[PDB]
């Protein structure tokens, strides 16, 4: 498609309200107000009001931004990257094409198009074919930092992150969670007034259990 088709669709969407946007959805959505804060989850038995754990499909989330664990081309592929591209529709590929790829540990922002999410932040996680090393640890932190820099610059008040570089990209689940949680905690300490929620999207039981154990450690007392 021609660049003015995605550019015009993007301008159309970005000036709409939630209520105008909602009228156009072809799927049921998950509004931010339906996801408990970790604070609500805990008094169910502070930065705990600013973080959530979510087990579902990231593409359902009506938030200012979802984070795509993309590949270097930004052209899509398999897993959730593929699910984000199908739910967003072909304007997402067209805008991504115009970005000319993305480096490891970097991020770029596009419109969300047909997603309930206003934007997609695309970030390229390190690939560990052997044991994680210093460079992989630094790049994974950089994915979170460069994503959160786009969150701050674009007045994104709600953002959902996947478990970047886990699975095929070879980052082990526990150490990846430590980097993700340290990076968001450090950023929240300086920027908490600028966001309503950071959501950790944790589909797999293995990731759900790891994050559940660590939320208090990073966000409590």
């Amino acid at each position: 498609m021609k660049k003015k088709v995605w550019r015009e669709e993007k301008e159309r969407l970005l000036k709409m309200t939630l209520e105008e946007r909602r009228k156009e959805y072809l799927r049921d959505y998950i509004p931010l107000n339906s996801i408990l804060s970790w604070k609500e989850e805990m008094k169910g038995k502070s930065l705990t009001e600013k973080v959530s754990l979510y087990r579902g499909d990231i593409t359902l989330l009506e938030v200012d931004a979802i984070v795509n664990a993309a590949n270097a081309s930004l052209l899509g592929g398999g897993g959730v990257d593929g699910c984000i591209h199908r739910a967003a529709g072909p304007c997402l590929l067209a805008e991504c094409r115009n970005l000319n790829g993305c480096d490891t540990g970097h991020a770029k922002i596009t419109c969300g198009y047909d997603l309930p999410a206003k934007y997609v932040i695309h970030t390229v996680g390190p690939i560990a074919r052997g044991h994680i090393n210093g460079s992989h640890k630094e790049d994974l932190a950089n994915c979170y930092k460069s994503s959160l820099k786009l969150v701050k610059e674009n007045n994104i008040r709600s953002v959902a992150f996947p478990c970047i570089s886990t699975g095929i990209y070879g980052f082990p689940n526990e150490p990846a969670a430590v980097i993700a949680l340290n990076t968001i905690k450090e950023w929240l300490a300086k920027n908490h007034h600028e966001v309503d929620r950071i959501i950790f999207c944790v589909f797999l039981e293995v990731d759900f259990k790891i994050y559940k154990k660590k939320m208090n450690e990073f966000f409590s007392v």
